[PDB]
């Protein structure tokens, strides 16, 4: 019962690869990428990791239908979406790339979800207000910031843990 996290590889093909094995040497049901994967090529990449894979888009998303279609090629199971809204292990999570604070904030302060997957890379964070997990896992690719960081939740005991590349 553990999920992985991560968002903005912007593609960055050995870090996208360490977040992959560091995803299947874990358990890991599903991996949630908020992300701005940007390249298609990236997609590719995917096919080495034992898990289905819940994507929303970031604004540097070009190819929008193909990465979608890439996705399901790799299993018919992943979805990508602006925003997502599903549950998994029995919590509600809402997951969309970090552009406006104000989605954020009625995501939060509406009481309809248990998680909140606010990707992007500056403000990392993993913090609960009012009742709501609210996690950022920050840049997978590190340019930004020079701190490259994926991370794991673990559903079953609302745990969450930052792994620095």
């Amino acid at each position: 019962m553990k999920i992985g996290i991560m968002s903005d590889t912007h593609d960055h093909l050995p870090n996208i690869r360490k977040a992959i094995e560091i995803f299947n040497d874990e358990n890991v049901e599903t991996v949630i990428h908020c992300g701005d994967f940007v390249s298609l090529f990236v997609i590719k990449e995917f096919e080495n990791l034992n898990a289905n894979i819940i994507a929303t888009y970031g604004n540097n998303d070009g190819e929008r239908c193909k990465l979608k279609e890439w996705l399901k090629d790799i299993n018919e199971e992943n979805i990508i979406d602006d925003f997502i809204s599903v549950e998994i292990d029995d919590l509600k999570f809402f997951i969309t790339h970090g552009h406006h604070q104000s989605v954020l904030e009625m995501a939060i302060k509406s009481g309809l979800y248990d998680v909140v997957i606010y990707g992007h890379t500056h403000e990392r964070v993993f913090e609960e207000v009012d009742d709501v997990l609210v996690i950022n896992p920050g840049e997978c690719c590190g340019y930004l910031t020079g701190i490259p960081t994926i991370g794991i939740l673990d559903t079953e005991k609302k745990e969450y843990r930052e792994i620095v590349l």
